[PDB]
């Protein structure tokens, strides 16, 4: 995604470095649970976490991994902490590590989109109150309340998408816990603020990703609506809405299937970052913006 | 839609006759509320409702509306309804503040709530067939695993579609009877509240001229994710099904216009093809695909240390 | 497709009855070629064609086929002419018959879309000439010339789509002519105004259908442009443009694969009929519609 | 786009540096035409062109444009170009009737002609690999047929993509230097004709402020059909390839905004993300997928009475 349509928070969240740090946390929390089960020496996971706190994974780690090209990553992780750790990375698959980390990242990304949505929601509330008794014959305020009601529906949809995607898969080769006790997954889930994936195969099911992307595409349409109604930088918000519709189509195709889903490396980071960018741009525009006898009853439905 | 890929329930639900019957119920229930407010003579609303139970609007009523439309859509409909009931006293009391959109959007939301009920019924059928195959195959070894686990993966995905479709049904299940600009200037909120309750809907807490189209887009999006879960079963079974795969492609195509309609339907109810095509077609294809998939699943009939526990998360 | 957005020409072309009549023509022309090769009694194909000319396949034929539910169709065809014909229907597959007939129908449908496009092209030419020296400071005429140039590009794209789709497959079970001499296909192609499909499998390749649908989606966008620029019944033309974009996506997915492509029964008839409807509606709107020193050089590029 | 799914040729072509170099060529060639018309001093255009050969615009030039943009895009670019050449005499002679869109759309069409050349080169590589596998397998029996025929089906489909991509390249290969409203009021048609010829393009026979976006949509549509033919090979080989299937899904997604842009880009060149994302991404993914597919085909290595004749339609 080109820098003009990026937020600093999304650029950091979706960087190489941030993915490796999340991978490392999954590995460390898994080791911690194996330790409770007698399968890794006491103190090995505390040592990896202490060392990550002291020397966070950065560009030099990421370049170093791009050379050895999860074997490359685990070698680079053991080498970059100078450590035993190598032998104990035991039953988990690549997909367990990578899909769990991506879920964690997507939970964070949706938290950023919700934070900005709340800003747009607050600006529309304020505009709707300010213009509650402004004549237009109707209240000019009702228009902003219509936007608010749509964004509140988007909030509900984005919170449900966040609950659906917030799962940890640490289930081993075919997803039946033969090589990794369910306790490992339960522990890693808990440490990441996720819940255990109640039924995984080799992968997390992609109806979960599709609900996230569909929530973003519906949010884009509501951003578009405000922008088209305001035109009383809106080529920008309509542009983002078209990309969000485009990005949804590969996620809908990914439902049926392994890894045939390039696709997620592009669409999840790009749609979450365009959503964040667009709501921030829309908040700025709303902050700098300019027969009635049932208006109070209508406002009351929104506690206004 | 082609008779080959319809269900009798969706063919009836989305028929013209069915639409006019729902237009008529919306006018009737509105009349009842207007009666209670002393704006229509006592016993009229109840006489219209008894006439529409006694002589259901059918094909002959639909032809009359079509003829009348050649020469004007709700003028044509209200005039056919007056003439078909045989009571021109009703005629003055229709549209008494209600817009075309109040009737058409309200009736379409009631039809969409029903259509989603039919899809949820058939999804329940698909869920029970998947519980049956998972129970049958719980101890069946395959490649070194329980063959049954695959059916539980399908089941979990369709239980999420079920939650998604129940939320879409709650979101779409709104009545708009708010008059010209949606501010109740010419129609007191009690009319909308009474018609909503009589239809099993809730009031649209804020309409413009139209119900907001993020509600419609949530429905079409739920159906497209469902289509993917239907497709996923058909593909994993391939290892009939060309049909289920086909429906999934059409459901993805039909979603695109609903996503464009969000920004765009309040500048269509009357002059645009988009919703007349995609909402009956997407709901019909979903119902059809779930029925066909249910038929196919019903036709079908040491390393496993954790299978009992996995099955217990599903209550199996 | 609902009647409001149908043309009479497209309703007839895409009816059950019209499909059966095209099926029967493919069968008859195949018999004619087998006859030249000594494989069917002389005069059998002339007898089937004579009988079809005299009693064209109609509702009573179509209902009669919907009962016996290409076995049903061939029985119903032999029964409905009271005839030998049964035994001689020999090497051709269902797909040979059905895919060849659908190509023929799509060539006709594209001929209808081109006929209406020429009407829109003529109206824009006329409007551009009428307003060539009308000031707006620029010629008000140039706007109509921009529309014309786009529609002329659509014409070129729709004529190329018509050439790509205009193929006949009569190649037998796996497409290698083992059970049907290439002469049969060459003869049927010639009789239908098609060319032989130079390389078929069990089916005609679907990049051909996808080019047709993509041409229609690009035509829809240009119809949309005129409608949005005119708003100086256009919810109708913008609506059709959204359906044409939607219909393209299943045809793009159909490229890769057998018959997993319901999909074509819906999208080919619906997109060709919405295209025909929309251009006819757009022609009617254009017919009833209201610094300069290089205008003549610009008009000259279009021979105006 | 991610380095994993790029080619070195597309990474260079779509770089900022590459865009600024093409902006600079468009300004230079326009200056030459303005010189011939006696509106810029003799030898200036030729001195700018020799300076841009002697000191190619690189990363340091791009940083300067970015800094300058923080404080205004073509003011920032024309000011960086004046300062980087060391000649403020040039500065007065830039934008001398040319719009931002004349430069930006013209440069983007020249980059799109190159990008399509790279895709066509790599498609030629895929075609030769398919001719090789068809020749190898001409007499190889499979299931009762020639195994080689399958490669000829792939080849025929990619020969159609080739025709489609050459037509898309002709359609996009237009120069717009027509000034404010596209009527040449402030820039004589000889400027556009001279820059077109110097770029290997033809004049846009009728522009507004912008090149019409059916041209861009034809390009994106050709790439999405190509993606389907790439996908079809990967799926029929499955019977690596998750990668080629992945690219086909993104190419279908990227097309949707280009189809919406037709009605819609002349009310974006400057304030919208859509083309900055989809045109470099779709052309890069196509080039990448064709290169990967070519590597894989190169790695790979009585009822047949009509095979020689079928092969002869392909000249094999």
């Amino acid at each position: 995604m080109i820098a003009r349509y990026q937020t600093p928070e999304m650029a950091r969240l979706w960087s190489e470095e941030s993915r490796y740090r999340m991978w490392a946390r999954v590995e460390a929390y898994a080791l911690e649970a194996w330790e409770a089960l007698g399968e890794v020496p006491k103190g090995l996971s505390a040592r990896l976490l202490a060392k990550l706190e002291e020397k966070p994974l950065d560009g030099a780690f990421a370049r170093r991994v791009a050379e050895l090209e999860l074997v490359a990553f685990t070698r680079a992780l053991a080498e970059w902490t100078g450590d035993e750790v190598g032998r104990y990375l035991l039953g988990l698959t690549s997909s367990d590590i990578v899909d769990t980390a991506q879920n964690a990242l997507l939970v964070e990304a949706l938290g950023l989109v919700l934070e900005e949505l709340k800003g747009v929601e607050e600006a529309l509330k304020a505009l709707a109150l300010r213009h509650k008794h402004t004549p237009a014959p109707t209240s000019f305020g009702l228009r902003f309340l219509s936007f608010l009601a749509a964004f509140q529906r988007d909030e509900e949809r984005l919170k449900r998408a966040r609950e659906t995607i917030g799962v940890a898969m640490l289930s081993g080769s075919v997803g039946n816990y033969a090589h990794v006790p369910p306790e490992v997954e339960a522990h890693v889930a808990s440490r990441l603020g996720l819940r255990p994936e109640p039924l995984s195969t080799q992968v997390v099911p992609r109806d979960r990703h599709a609900e996230v992307m569909a929530a973003l595409a519906i949010l884009g349409g509501n951003i578009e609506r405000v922008a088209v109604e305001l035109r009383l930088g809106l080529e920008n918000l309509t542009g983002v809405a078209r990309l969000l519709r485009g990005y949804l189509f590969p996620a809908l195709e990914d439902i049926a299937l392994d890894i045939s889903h390039s696709v997620e490396r592009v669409i999840l980071p790009d749609a979450t970052t365009l959503a964040h960018y667009a709501l921030r741009r829309l908040k700025g525009i709303l902050e700098g913006l300019v027969f009635l006898r049932h208006v109070d009853a209508i406002y009351a439905r929104f506690g206004l």
